[PDB]
């Protein structure tokens, strides 16, 4: 049931790409009559030993995640031997939250944004409970299941923390837009559940700006600003932060600023954030 035959997976279109991977819309069509269910299918864009090790890790992480707020693992398709060729996941036609916010902004009030915030927070609370660091939390990596339901996706950079260590150090620079990284990530490539909280603060910013490009983190940096990464680290060290989005509830902007505490140990846990978002929502 969790094993998909390659010859039954019919290619339809590209859904997205990044971090050496593509996600394709396929039909799983064993009848070959175009009546089969649609699935989102991730594969490496091209072969590579390091990317393959990372891909098998991603499959093993997502397979073991069971949450209303995490994109659903369906199964795998196999290449030669035990080599995973494709990761088969549920298809969410509404696509990424970034796109959904830009298109439907006139329809989505503060209450709805707080509902999405609460759901992402509950997803991240669960990830933390599994000792999983996402490392790439952003509105582009959150999917819309329905009007009132979002799910976290994109576990391509996710890592499991050992039982005796609450952070990990990456050797090579990140390739994600720099405006979502915590200062300790920008400076020393240190990632933790607390660096995911920093990124969640930027996701709250994205939600309450409806991902408007004109007040994007990039746009704000270029107005607020030496290599860009060093300049951003300097601004953050000075205590400069993204401004309150237009018409943003003061309490929501206060929560963003707590997520952006300079020291990771001073940032609120997702467990602490959850009730505060739920309180604002109702
Ligand atoms: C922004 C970007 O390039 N991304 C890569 C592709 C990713 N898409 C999905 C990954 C995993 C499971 C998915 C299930 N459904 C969908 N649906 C969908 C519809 N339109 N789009 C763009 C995505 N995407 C998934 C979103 C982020
Ligand atoms: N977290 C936060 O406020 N980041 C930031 C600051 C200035 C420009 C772009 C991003």
């Amino acid at each position: 049931p969790t094993i998909f035959e390659e010859r039954h997976l019919k290619y339809i279109s590209q859904l997205g790409k990044g971090n050496f991977g593509s996600v394709e819309l396929c039909r799983y069509d064993p009848l070959g009559d175009n009546t089969g269910a649609l699935v989102a299918v991730k594969q490496l864009q091209h072969s590579g030993p390091d990317q393959q090790r990372d891909f098998q890790r991603e499959i093993q992480i997502l397979k073991a995640l069971h949450s209303d707020f995490i994109v659903k693992y369906r199964g795998v398709s196999y290449g030669p031997g035990r080599q995973s060729l494709r990761l088969v996941m549920e298809y969410l036609p509404s696509g990424c939250l970034r796109d959904f916010l830009q298109r439907h902004r006139a329809r989505l009030d503060a209450s709805r944004l707080l509902l999405y915030s609460s759901q992402i927070c509950k997803g991240m609370e669960y990830l933390g409970s599994r000792r999983c660091v996402h490392r790439d939390l952003a509105a582009r990596n959150i999917l819309v299941e329905s009007e009132a339901h979002v799910k976290i996706a994109d576990f391509g950079l996710a890592k499991l923390l050992p039982l005796d260590k609450d952070y990990y150090v990456v050797r090579e620079p990140g390739q994600s837009p720099i405006f979502w990284y915590a200062p300790e990530s920008l400076s020393d490539n240190i990632f933790s559940r607390q660096s995911d909280v920093w990124s969640f603060g930027v996701v709250l910013y994205e939600l309450f700006t409806y991902c408007d490009k004109s007040c994007s983190p990039s746009a704000e940096f270029l107005r607020m600003m030496v290599p860009a990464l060093s300049r951003l680290l300097e601004l953050l060290e000075e205590g400069q932060r993204l401004p309150a989005p237009p018409a943003c509830p003061a309490e929501v902007h206060e929560l963003m600023k707590l997520c952006w505490a300079p020291s990771p140990q001073d940032r609120p846990s997702f467990s602490a954030l959850g009730p505060q978002l739920d309180m604002l929502w109702s």
